[PDB]
């Protein structure tokens, strides 16, 4: 039923034990990047539609940690999480609902979406 | 345990100890309410800028709990400095928009609608 969400910084969104943040500055995908890991985080990454099924809500577009295609981590993506669809030619990643990544100059300013997961 | 939020349903957002949900199949305010409740949850009340400061990021236009008989459904009166009240329509019933906006409208519009829990 019930239960705690955590461990997260308490300026940060708990779902399911990940810690997310939003942002709504419009930078690159290396800024975005920059800007996550300067606070101990990555960007988004897709790795369960079931412990991160509230990313069918998702509204508009945001960096993802994915880049070309394979994790911010080096960890590659596996197979039946995202529908990857052509937007504009690219070696970056946008997240949208639901559970597509969409294909982006890397140079092009979006919002994003860092996340943290204590394990 | 600072580091951890909740109790919440484990499927629900946690920040600052407040527990929420997006539900985007839309809905009149009254059925809005009663989806809330079959949840053992309220629609959103908006009692504090710092506590709730994640509401500067939510996207579109939702139901939240308050009423004009302006009363927040468990009774309490809006408080001051929470919240630009707009009347564009007559109206109501409130939707929540960003940044700290509530917009009156018609009760009988299907809207999307946020819920709220907190133990
Ligand atoms: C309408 N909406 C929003 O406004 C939110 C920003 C927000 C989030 C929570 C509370 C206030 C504001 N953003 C911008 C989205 O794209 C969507 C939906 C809800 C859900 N979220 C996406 C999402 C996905 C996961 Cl896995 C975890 C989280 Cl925490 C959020």
């Amino acid at each position: 039923t019930e239960s705690y969400c955590g461990p997260c910084p308490k300026n940060w969104i708990c779902y399911k034990n990940n810690c997310y943040q939003f942002f709504d500055e419009e930078k690159n995908w290396y800024e975005s990047q920059a800007s996550c890991m300067s606070q101990n985080a990555s960007l988004l990454k897709v790795y369960s539609k079931e412990d991160q099924d509230l990313l069918k809500l998702v509204k508009s577009y945001h960096w993802m940690g994915l880049v070309h295609w394979q994790w911010e981590d080096g960890s590659s993506l596996s197979p039946n999480l995202l529908t990857i669809i052509e937007m504009q030619k690219g070696d970056c990643a946008l997240y949208a609902s639901s559970f597509k990544g969409y294909i982006e100059n890397c140079s092009t300013p979006n919002t994003y979406i860092c996340m943290q997961r204590t394990v």
